[PDB]
């Protein structure tokens, strides 16, 4: 009797974007159980009896496990859902574990080489397979169970009709001894799909629904696939479900009571509008970008009041192009510096947005109020680790000076964060990927003295307003003072020089605007004069 | 109103122009924060020689704000607290 | 053997049976009575955690340390498996 079911077919499986992993798993697990036993005996080998999987949440682990379990024409697979074998009475946990393998042992001793096949699923293997303490005083809560499992999987007796599978999210906590090639040999990683993977996933989760004419011709599947970038597997299904629900909700109503129409429900259709709506406000990707942060950092937009803003943007674009289409330098960093209130964070955010990378994350101290240095180091480590799971990335560090906890008195600061950032600004990403880091600051000399400028590859300068003409141009662009007052103000500022940042100009304008209609110009001039220059 | 009754122990007496000047500059900031849209956050710092009566004027300005939420954070409710 | 045999006076969390087990094994392996047809073999990954009283001469004398082979060993290992 063949191991595989007579009618099994790959297309019925319903899996997309994991062809290579499935092929390798098949090759390493089942290839030896397909040809007649004579050749297998001649080669004198033993079948593998272990598998493992891991990855980030929502990638299709349980689905693959269940599919592989169903793919075999044998007994019904057992199941264990995390700590479901623990017990309070002494020694019962080990007896429970042993009970699982009794059937396989009996089968082997009875029928020998023609025995059947059995499967098991230690789902959440991490729950009861933590590393042994290996030290007196650190007795583990679950140690006898681990020892019993290790003994049974490969002990004084041999078995060749078993197969174990595991799934977890922390592959670095499993006991070391349980990962040698004799017990758990084949282990694979499940990652985020690619464009073709997303297309396949959307196609599989739509084929059926197209059977009964439930799709208008306005749905361009290729456009929908290309639009959604770096989406986990589950989120595509979530989007489709939400779109279907919102499309169906229009025919139904309720409010005071509940009722349903019967003359319109037979012409149900789903169009691209509902899809768009939901895509916008329904599913919030986890490894992507959203306009909320940009709206929070670009609150007042960007205005081209002179030449430097264009040069800065061009330099940013050049750096982005270099990192994107280069291979000898997979790590380039740029440091933005300038006087206070010069408006430097907004330019960084604009560059990051316009870069058009799949993944963008902003690490700012706003979310770390009152933390201890250990928490800050952990957060930075987590963010940088997360940034290592994409073919293109970009990270922005905001207000470095406030991150180091600097204070001129003493001076004082936190050394651990500085050491972590210094080590973390030279760690090349995993081979075959790219990265880009953009920083900001308001005190260049301090960093130059702490021996930090040898870690950054370049540097840009963001100046202030330098001449009355640029101030007048900015005022006109904002559109607050009209021509009549513009002439009077210009007649004054034109014959001198100014030194102010745009943010301070906005605040000054706002403060001035609160006075009487015909007293605004005088107070504005007085405030501008009192501001001073202080070169 | 208990907090205001506590931090203002003897009311306010106008002994000269500076009191009027301060109370008139406070309302300007209040109106700016209430009517503006390009600046949702505004801050002001009061300073003067010791024993000049700053807290009283601050409390009076806050009360005259007429805002629907006024909480005063003082250092006398955390005696013995750690950082 | 490490699972059952540990240093006496450590695992005291409702230890209904563990120290009694180890004491009984100590007594049985070599007590007032003597035998001449018993042979005890033990495999462990943590040599330094076993009880010293079980390491005395007459109970467990032979102690061998299995290590990684060398080039010659690798040669023999790969020759045996492919014959
Ligand atoms: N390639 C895929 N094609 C279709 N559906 C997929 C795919 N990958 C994952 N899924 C979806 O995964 C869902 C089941 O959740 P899943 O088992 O993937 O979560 P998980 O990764 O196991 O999460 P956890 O981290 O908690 O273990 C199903 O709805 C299934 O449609
Ligand atoms: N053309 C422009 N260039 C720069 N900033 C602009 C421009 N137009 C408007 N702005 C405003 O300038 C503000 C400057 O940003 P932000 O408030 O972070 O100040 P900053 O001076 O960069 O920071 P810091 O106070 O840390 O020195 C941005 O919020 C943006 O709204
Ligand atoms: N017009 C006034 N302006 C200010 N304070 C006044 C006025 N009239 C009376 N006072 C009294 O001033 C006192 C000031 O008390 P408070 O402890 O707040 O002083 P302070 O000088 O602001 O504080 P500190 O002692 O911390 O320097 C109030 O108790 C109030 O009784």
């Amino acid at each position: 009797q063949s191991i595989i079911n007579p009618d099994w077919n790959f297309e019925k499986m319903g899996i997309g974007g994991l062809d290579k992993e499935f092929s390798d798993i098949f090759r390493r697990a089942f290839a030896s159980r397909v040809f007649p036993p004579e050749i297998v005996e001649q080669m004198g080998c033993k079948h593998v009896k272990g598998i493992l999987l891991y990855g980030p949440p929502g990638c299709g682990k349980t689905l693959l496990a269940r599919q592989i379990g169903k793919m075999l024409n044998a007994r019904e697979p057992k199941v264990v859902n995390g700590p479901e074998i623990l017990n309070k009475y002494v020694g019962e946990s080990e007896a429970n574990i042993r009970k699982l393998f009794a059937d396989a042992e009996e089968e082997q001793r009875r029928l020998g080489a023609n025995s059947g096949l059995h499967i098991i699923i230690f789902d959440e293997i991490d729950a009861i397979c933590k590393q042994r303490g290996s030290m007196a005083g650190s007795t583990g809560v679950h140690d006898t169970v681990v020892n019993q499992l290790l003994s049974k999987i490969d002990g004084v007796e041999q078995l060749n009709n078993i197969l174990v599978i595991g799934m977890t999210n922390r592959p670095d906590l499993i006991d070391e001894a349980l990962l040698r090639p004799g017990r758990l040999e084949v282990k694979m990683e499940i990652g985020l799909p690619d464009e073709k993977g997303r297309l396949q996933i959307l196609h599989i989760h739509t084929a059926r629904m197209r059977g009964h004419q439930l799709l208008s011709a306005d749905v361009d599947i290729k456009e929908l696939a290309v639009e959604t970038k770096n989406f986990s597997g589950a989120e595509l299904e979530g989007l489709v479900r939400a779109a279907q629900s919102t499309a169906m909700n229009r025919h139904i109503k309720a409010s005071t009571k509940v009722e349903v129409d019967m003359e319109k429900a037979e012409s149900l259709q789903v169009t691209r509008g509902d899809f768009l709506a939901s895509l916008e406000n329904d599913i919030k990707p986890a490894f992507g970008t959203n306009q909320e942060d940009y709206a929070s950092y670009i609150m007042n937009g960007i205005i081209k009041w002179g030449d430097p803003v264009t040069r800065v943007l061009d330099d940013g674009e050049l750096l982005v192009q270099q990192t994107k289409n280069s291979d000898r330098t997979p790590l380039v960093s740029v440091l933005l510096e300038g006087p206070p209130h010069s408006g430097k964070t907004a330019l960084a955010a604009k560059i990051a947005e316009e870069s058009n990378f799949p993944f963008i994350k902003i690490c700012s101290p706003d979310k770390m109020i009152g933390f201890s240095e250990t928490a800050k180091c952990q957060a930075m480590k987590k963010i940088f680790d997360d940034a290592y799971k994409s073919q293109l990335s970009c990270v922005v560090v905001d207000d470095i000076e406030r991150l180091l906890d600097y204070v001129p008195i003493g001076p004082r600061f936190s050394n651990l964060v500085l050491q972590a950032l210094l080590v973390l600004l030279k760690k090349a990403p995993p081979q075959g990927r790219k990265l880009l880091i953009i920083g900001t600051t308001s005190r260049k000399d301090v960093l130059q003295e702490m021996e930090m400028l040898n870690a950054f590859s370049t540097t840009i300068h963001v100046p202030n307003i330098a001449t009355g003409e640029q101030l007048l141009e900015a005022l006109e662009l904002l559109g607050n003072f009209k021509d009549k007052e513009r002439t009077t103000i210009a007649q004054q500022v034109k014959g001198k020089k100014v030194w102010i940042g745009i943010k301070k100009l906005l605040m000054l304008i706002e403060m001035s605007l609160q006075m009487d209609p015909e007293y605004r110009v005088r107070k504005f001039l007085a405030l501008l004069r009192e501001e001073g220059a202080s070169p």
